């Protein structure tokens, strides 16, 4: 991010301040709780519509002293009335943009928002688990604004959980009790004091949603496989991302040794003297190490993340993943409700700064072999079976003489979503009975209103669909403004959140009452489908076989040879 986007932000971040000052009233309003009474704020938004903003509601204890890196564990009630006027901190992160860090351990809370706490029929509750690779991200307005869905009658619900190796820290002792997965066993708290608290703001226990993009796609896959959240919610939308995507799970029990002698630890490789000074160390310092961590042997190996989600190594009362996600498949909850997948029309997009600052990374695609499934390749990558399956991947994506930035971008959004996408439609098809699953693919390109993310990727100006680029049509954001109704961007919000509405209340996105979805039919895919069908939403919405779909097969002939791994 250069200087003058940094000073871009800054000036934004105070005129946002202002503007949140007049969109505040001085009404406020007190709900209930199962820990004790909050106070929200009426607030409005720059269309004139208004809503109840409930932020900084703790559905945990702060996870400090000896509670950190332990699973959460539910928060002391209180008598009176706790202000809830205000966010609270974001988890100990590198902010994306300004590359220093921020927050505070002191951050397991959520936020709750509707346009009227005691409505005539009890509402779907959507709630959003927010993506950034579990290591960014937060609920605060200037990101995740409720503005746009609060036009409707729903409960909306956006959650904070720990990030980096605050949340994600894993050792093999079990006399430690820090098995991993802290941060998604803050996610599964979180769902059920939703479960147990919504009626208070209006909202139906019985009908709720969770969604999420990115790694929050990968955050709601994991919530729909494990037997900890059973039962608690009732549709899922996984938005470019899930729980068996290559990037959302590593085996990170020998990293914490690692981070510690970055952070200065003298002693030896046991999980106890380790923990012991993880405990004491300062959170920033640790957070602020975080990308030291990967060794060149992981780094070689093509690890994404150092702490993530991981296979726990013993059982625990609060255990999250006891196996690798794509056994948790065989026999998950979430494969009986209604569910909603899709992507964006370019989604590796993303990576166009990455390679304008490193050209190189384009030489990869002569053989394609760093980008074979794992599962596949020999150890060196140097195999004959090897470099052939390579040679399909190469096939797929490089369309002229030599490779280009564009096959590179083009190849990620296969290797990150979309077959990924494809391997658990297929896996899943093998464990279910008739629940639908319907998918979307994300088409609609402006610059007239954008987000934060473009510009933390340095992709302002850069045409096309990238990765997040829809989240601009479902939340405010302190880089939006006011479109008219008559815009395409105003009629693309309408849809977005009124598709995403009608999916979580009745589980089946179709209505005649979203504008341009009246000729749609909308089925969703059959495991006797050889091609899939896709809601494509540009400038209308149209149903079509996914494009994407020939270089799905290609990859998945990689695996004629080898079918048991695909």
């Amino acid at each position: 991010v250069s200087l003058m986007e940094k000073l871009k932000w800054k000036i934004k971040c105070i005129e946002n301040k202002f503007l949140n000052y007049r969109l505040t009233t001085n009404e406020t309003v007190v709900a209930e709780t199962e820990y004790g009474k909050v106070k929200g704020v009426k607030r409005l938004t720059v269309y004139d519509d208004s809503y109840y903003s409930f932020e900084g509601i703790p559905y945990a204890q702060p996870p400090v002293g000896e509670l950190r890196f332990k699973a959460p564990q539910r928060p002391t009630p209180w008598d009176g009335v706790r202000d809830c006027c205000n966010h609270k901190d974001k988890s100990v992160q590198v902010d994306f943009i300004a590359g220093k860090v921020c927050g505070s351990e002191d951050c397991l809370y959520l936020s709750v928002y509707t346009n009227n706490l005691n409505p005539e029929t009890k509402r779907p509750v959507l709630v959003y688990i927010h993506g950034g690779d579990f290591i960014i991200g937060e609920n605060h307005r200037d990101m995740y604004g409720p503005d746009y869905f609060i036009k409707k009658d729903v409960v909306l619900i956006n959650i904070q959980y720990r990030l980096g190796a605050l949340g994600f820290l894993s050792l093999n002792s079990e006399d430690l009790n820090v098995p991993g997965n802290a941060g998604l066993k803050d996610q599964v708290m979180a769902l059920r004091w939703i479960k147990n608290n919504c009626a208070n703001f209006g909202g139906n226990p019985d009908n709720i949603t969770v969604f999420g993009e990115s790694a929050g796609a990968a955050s709601t896959h994991y919530m729909m496989l494990t037997e900890q959240t059973r039962g608690l919610f009732h549709r899922g939308i996984l938005m470019s991302g899930n729980a068996i995507c290559p990037w959302a799970s590593t085996q990170c029990q020998h990293r914490a040794f690692t981070l510690a002698k970055l952070a200065g630890y003298k002693g030896e490789d046991n999980d106890k003297d380790v923990l012991e000074f993880l405990m004491k160390a300062k959170p920033q310092d640790l957070i602020k190490l975080e990308e030291k961590v990967l060794t060149l042997e992981e780094r070689t190996n093509m690890v994404v993340f150092p702490f993530g989600p991981t296979v726990e190594p013993y059982q625990t009362a609060d255990c999250v993943l006891p196996k690798h996600p794509r056994e948790m498949v065989k026999t998950a909850w979430g494969n009986s409700i209604p569910t909603m997948m899709g992507n964006t029309s370019y989604e590796g997009l993303f990576f166009t700064s990455i390679l304008k600052q490193t050209p190189m990374l384009v030489k990869e695609l002569e053989t394609c072999v760093n980008f074979v499934p794992s599962e596949l390749a020999d150890a060196e990558r140097t195999a004959p079976e090897t470099l052939e399956m390579g040679a399909k991947i190469k096939k797929a994506h490089v369309t002229g003489e030599t490779p280009t930035a564009d096959n590179f971008m083009d190849l990620c959004s296969h290797i990150y979503f979309w077959f990924p996408m494809h391997r658990l439609l297929q896996l899943r098809f093998n464990h279910t009975s008739g629940t639908p699953v319907y998918l979307y693919r994300f088409d609609f390109d402006s610059e007239d209103l954008i987000n934060p993310w473009r510009i933390m990727r340095s992709g302002r100006g850069v045409k096309g669909v990238g990765h997040a680029d829809e989240l601009t049509y479902f939340f405010w954001n302190q880089l939006a403004k006011r479109m008219p109704k008559e815009s395409r961007e105003y009629k693309t919000i309408e849809r977005m959140t009124g598709i995403w509405i009608q999916f979580a209340t009745t589980g089946n996105p179709y209505s005649n009452e979203i504008e341009g979805m009246e000729n749609v039919s909308w089925d969703p895919v059959e495991k006797s489908d050889e091609v899939y069908r896709c809601l494509n939403i540009s400038d209308e919405l149209k149903m079509i076989d996914v494009p994407e779909m020939d270089k799905i097969k290609q990859w998945e002939s990689m695996f004629e040879k080898h079918r048991d791994l695909f």
